[PDB]
């Protein structure tokens, strides 16, 4: 499953490339996408959520289960 590790970047660089790499994932027809952000002070997954929740790109998502990534991992189920 395509994984885009965005851990290190700041919220805006990580959702900049959350944008894109939501656009390649859906130009590649995939059905599923995994963000890397990791744990640490949870202000990327915080705000990877919320501009999921507002992405017309996104059909759902959920913090991966643990033992694959936990909440540093978000599975986003892309539209096709």
């Amino acid at each position: 499953v395509k994984e885009v590790d965005l851990r290190g970047l700041t919220v805006a660089e990580a959702l900049l490339e959350v944008d894109q790499a939501l656009e390649e994932a859906r130009a590649l027809g995939l059905s599923t996408l995994r963000l890397l952000h990791g744990k640490g002070t949870g202000a990327l997954r915080q705000a990877i959520r919320e501009a999921l929740r507002r992405d017309k790109r996104v059909e759902s998502f959920a913090d991966a289960p643990p033992g694959e990534g936990g909440h540093g991992v978000t599975v986003v189920a892309l539209r096709p």
